[PDB]
């Protein structure tokens, strides 16, 4: 939780959020759901599709709870990153999200494995959240 990030890159990982939360706008607009006051996915009910900078903390509560907390751990998630870069068709149902196409882009096997690690961890505080 209380991993020190850079003071660079701290509104650069805000839109490094917000380009995952328009990804969180669109993989949740891909099961073909729309804008809504509750959140119900089966009436066409989500309040997520706004962006990240934009919603406060209850509308983007979900992802900024889990985005921060992706990058905080890996920085220290026993390999190294660092500053490198900024914070850089299926028309949908009321917002087209797409700044860029990440299929240009490649990934890696040592970026899959950070990714497990910290699905390990998330999952183990679903487990703390499963408790009770």
């Amino acid at each position: 939780s209380q991993i020190v990030l850079p003071p660079h890159l701290e509104r650069i990982r805000e839109k490094l959020a917000e380009n995952i939360h328009e990804l969180w706008v669109m993989n949740k607009i891909e099961l073909g759901w729309q804008y809504g006051p509750v959140r119900d996915d089966n009436k066409r009910q989500h309040p997520c599709l706004v962006e990240f900078s934009k919603l406060p903390e209850q509308e983007r509560n979900y992802n900024l709870q889990m985005s921060l907390e992706t990058l905080k751990t890996l920085l220290a998630l026993g390999c190294h990153v660092g500053i490198s870069d900024e914070h850089a068709y299926q028309l949908t149902s009321g917002y087209k999200p797409a700044p860029m196409d990440l299929s240009f882009i490649k990934l890696t096997p040592s970026q899959e494995a950070m990714v497990d690690k910290l699905a390990e961890n998330a999952h183990n505080v679903w487990a703390r959240d499963r408790i009770r």
